[PDB]
């Protein structure tokens, strides 16, 4: 068990009902590295940067190979970085290490000098059998050995997207955060990230549409970005409805969404435009204990009345991404895919 | 002094702060008539019908002459009702009757047995010196002899608006009521109703621009009606801006306002707005004690920031639809007014 606390008030109210205690990194990128190290040297497996920010659970997150949006000179420095802790822990075999990027700047969030849950997929996008060469490296033939030595760089995005267990536990706030709760995955293939990104999320059993009317509630630090992401959907065709608050922020830009009432507000109120199937899209972005338990039953609607929606700003802005996309114009194979590397 | 209360909470609220009880007919066209009993006949002197509603008091409405929504059906009623008024009470010379229209309904308001302030306007307005006839008539002199029988109903509108003093007293909330507080009153000529409209409007010293943004924050039951007044400024070329449930009942409609901020809300809140130039217009209707009391600052701004606006919706619909004529298009003489009149 883990919780995000905010303020001093905050933090009692945990102990009461509750230790590491560590600073919450953010508005910060979440990554995911798979190494392999031999003593000798360090193989990078892959760098996957999570489409969700951390504070979402590495294991829930959507997530990237390569990077979508990291730069070259700070993935860099986390390669860099891997090496050193590679060595340093006496790395002899797979290890997965998990960093932050905030302001251009790399934290380190955890090391795992073992099989981590990603491999598989790395293995994948790659095309390399981290796990084999691993083992090999294990039982005392170098990286060098076998002949797998420089980092491998797809041609293609590949994209992760979670499979959660919300729908089985309907009484459950399907709500993400620093514990995992997801139960499998999907990976999407595609040129561009929206493509990839776009067949994962439809292979996830996603209800997204490509039209109709969404609903933007999100929170304080959101505010500011919703606005280019009102835009995207705008400019997709999508109608706009607001909570109060949000509202006020879209169109202090020059938009204009329709104003919806909260619960507690009015007639009608979201549930029952959710429950009516008045929504294709829901982006609702919170903080806080008590944000959180308000905001409820905006989740718990739009899953029960199979609305995708989206709980992060990133998870937003991706789903959008992929609206420019096309999950059924091109397959490829797995062997396709491999023949490709170079 | 008078007062409106709603509910038997607001009674004893006023009680306190505090006796005739009379039920206010709400929703209802106020009307003020000028006649002439000689003791045989009944001269109608004019038929004013008024901007605003009953409850705003007849010295503070804006009036048209003719009347500009009256059934003919129903001003022959209240012709009628004013002859069996004068006979009755035994009038010699002028009076003045005020009546309430609801539902296709006359109702009396009251009798005034002498000359009304609104004597000198239907006068001008008719070409009629109905202190004159009225004069002579008290003095011995009938109307037959004088040969003013026939009531006269002019070619064009005559409108009269007012002029209050709220700008040498700030601290006064500059909204209308029961209680006269005008000082003075100017006229407007039109061969339409908008046209005189606009003179008078003009002629009052409003700030009323052509174009710009205008805020929207009505009361429960103008809602439905706003829609309508939306939409005619949006014709216009006007952009909206409107509080929450506003916003709310516009949205219903298709009409998409740009949400503001009431005070307590956040920001920026109205009172910005006003402050910075945004508005070229405001509509703001209240009822409620305490709703008025709590609005009083969206009044007290629009004033003090010279920006032009309307207290009750009936007054926006003139306003509205003056936008549609130009006061300085055309003028006339009164000799030449005059010289109109069959
Ligand atoms: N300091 C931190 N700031 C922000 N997010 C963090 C921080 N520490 C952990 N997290 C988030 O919590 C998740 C779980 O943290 P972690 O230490 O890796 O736990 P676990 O052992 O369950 O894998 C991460 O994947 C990340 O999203
Ligand atoms: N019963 C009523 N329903 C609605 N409006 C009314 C009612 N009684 C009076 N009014 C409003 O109050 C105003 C003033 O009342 P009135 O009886 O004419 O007093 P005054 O002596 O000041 O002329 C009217 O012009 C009208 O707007
Ligand atoms: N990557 C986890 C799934 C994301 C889900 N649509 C949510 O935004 O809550
Ligand atoms: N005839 C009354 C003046 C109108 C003023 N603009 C108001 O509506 O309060
Ligand atoms: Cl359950
Ligand atoms: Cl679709
Ligand atoms: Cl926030
Ligand atoms: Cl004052
Ligand atoms: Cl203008
Ligand atoms: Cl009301
Ligand atoms: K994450
Ligand atoms: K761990
Ligand atoms: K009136
Ligand atoms: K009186
Ligand atoms: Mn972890
Ligand atoms: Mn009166």
């Amino acid at each position: 068990a883990m919780e995000i606390v905010y303020d001093e008030a905050d933090l009692r109210r945990y102990f009461q009902t509750a230790v590491l205690l560590d600073h919450f990194l953010d508005d910060a990128v979440e990554v995911d590295v798979d190494a392999i190290c031999d003593g000798e040297m360090v193989l990078i497996g892959g760098i996957m940067e999570h489409i969700e920010q951390a504070g979402v659970h590495s294991g829930d997150s959507a997530c990237s190979l390569p990077a979508y949006t990291l730069s070259q000179e700070i993935q860099d420095v986390m390669r860099q970085q891997v090496q050193k802790l590679a060595f340093e822990l006496q790395v002899r075999g797979l290890m997965n290490v998990q960093f932050a990027v905030k302001n251009n700047e790399v934290y380190l969030i955890e090391v795992n000098p073992r099989a981590a849950r990603t491999v598989p997929f790395v293995s994948k996008a790659t095309g390399v059998p981290l796990a084999k060469v691993a083992a090999r490296v294990m039982a005392g033939k170098s990286l060098a050995e076998q002949g797998v030595t420089k980092e491998v760089i797809p041609p293609y995005y590949s994209v992760k997207e979670v499979v959660l267990p919300f729908n089985k536990f309907p009484g459950v706030d399907p709500l993400l955060g620093p514990e995992m709760r997801s139960t499998g995955e999907v990976m999407g293939v595609g040129r561009t990230f929206a493509e990839a990104f776009a067949k994962a999320q439809l292979g996830s059993n996603s209800t997204m549409k490509k039209h109709g009317r969404a609903l933007l509630s999100v929170r304080e630090g959101d505010k500011e970005r919703v606005v280019d992401l009102a835009a995207k959907l705008l400019k997709q065709g999508f109608e706009l409805d607001a909570t109060h608050g949000t509202a006020i922020v879209l169109g202090e830009a020059g938009i204009n969404p329709r104003l919806v009432n909260k619960v507690h507000e009015g007639r009608p109120h979201i549930q029952d435009r959710i429950k009516n199937g008045e929504y294709t899209y829901i982006i609702n972005t919170t903080s806080g204990r008590r944000a959180i338990e308000d905001s409820r039953v905006i989740r718990r609607s739009a899953l029960q009345y199979k609305v995708h929606y989206d709980t992060t700003l990133n998870g937003g802005f991706a789903t959008a991404m992929a609206l420019n996309a096309d999950a059924t114009e091109k397959v490829i194979s797995v062997q396709e895919m491999h023949a490709q590397i170079k």
